């Protein structure tokens, strides 16, 4: 099995966006069964609350299904998955310093946006965006978790 773990600040906009995004590319190639595919936060505001709601009306005008319950990363998450993708430099800080508290890293630490054929390195938090803000995570999501998939 592969594993990747797509992690932002909140786990509530951008990470359950890829998330879904890349569960719909694997689901719709038939590999789904081979992926382990999650999301979680760097940090603890947003634990145990759904996507925001302008997220799932993107996603909803896009016919993805999504769901999902915010969580924060953990230390076993290093462990387990093989890649975890972030989207901006923020959260690479605070991925890098929870890397180097664990004993084992399996996980390479990436942006989700070094994949992106567009060059779009920064995947740019929507929070205090408007809906169009969302529409561009969502295309950013679809560019790079394609690519991604390919190279994975």
């Amino acid at each position: 099995t592969k594993s990747v773990l797509f992690v932002c600040l909140g786990n509530i906009c951008r990470s359950p966006i890829a998330e879904a995004v890349f569960r719909k590319l694997v689901t719709d190639q038939n590999i789904s069964e081979n992926w382990r595919v999650d999301s979680a936060a760097t940090s603890g505001y947003e634990i145990g609350n759904p996507p925001d709601y302008r997220g799932q009306s993107c996603m909803k005008r896009h016919g993805i299904p999504m769901s999902h319950v915010a969580r924060q990363i953990t230390k076993e998450d290093f462990a387990t998955f093989d890649y975890i993708l972030c989207m901006d430099e923020s959260n690479l800080r605070d991925l890098n310093r929870k890397s180097n508290q664990v004993k084992t890293c399996k996980a390479k630490i990436e942006l989700l946006g070094s994949y992106d054929p567009q060059k779009q390195l920064i995947i740019e938090d929507p929070y205090y965006g408007n809906d169009s803000d969302f529409e561009t995570v969502y295309q950013q999501c679809v560019r790079c978790c394609r690519a991604f998939l390919e190279k994975a």
